[PDB]
């Protein structure tokens, strides 16, 4: 079920998507990856798992008052060691997306001193 | 309502950050993610922790990390705010009620690059 992207991350970012190894100590970054189509964010919460990025199940942002959005944008977090790995993840995620799922933006994420994941 | 005590506290506690009226700022830098392993006190804090100045997603989960000793799922939810000053004061806030009434309740400041993906009016 979604071979095609786990491949394709698999090669493009083999070490970001081992899914062998251990996991860093801290996941001080992550990537918020958001869209109108929620079916397209739980791909990415499927394919987004390994040993160095932990990827949330697919939730919703709240309205802003005083706009009129038409729709809710869901999102996902997926949390990564650094900034330098949250970088490659963005990139490489939306290299995919910008070919076969335009309507995904992604957004770097950080935490003081790290995201509440156990050690 | 319900909660009503938790939310007079917080708008008394901090009047401009939790004043149900106003303008929403133009963007959201930061947040605080409140977390826990009990997912109802995480429902109160959502129903809670919102105004026009301050925005909460519903309560969802973070990602078990492989090779540990939990077990335990931990639930949490994102409140976001203008940016870095309005996230310290959040996380204050709510904090120190919640340090006497729900010691489950942890609190990490957030920040996004250039802002959070929400709407612009």
């Amino acid at each position: 079920k979604y071979q095609g992207m786990r491949r394709h991350l698999q090669v493009t970012a083999p070490r970001l998507f081992d899914p062998e190894g251990h996991p860093p100590t801290h996941f001080k970054s992550a990537v918020m990856f958001s869209s109108t189509h929620p079916y397209t964010l739980n791909k990415l919460h499927k394919c987004i798992q390994s040993k160095h990025v932990l990827s949330t199940p697919v939730s919703c942002l709240p309205l802003v008052p005083g706009t009129t959005q038409q729709c809710v944008t869901y999102y996902l977090l997926s949390f990564v060691e650094d900034k330098k790995q949250a970088k490659k993840l963005k990139r490489v995620v939306l290299a995919y997306c910008e070919k076969y799922h335009s309507s995904v933006e992604g957004t770097i994420v950080k935490a003081k001193p790290y995201f509440p994941l156990p050690e």
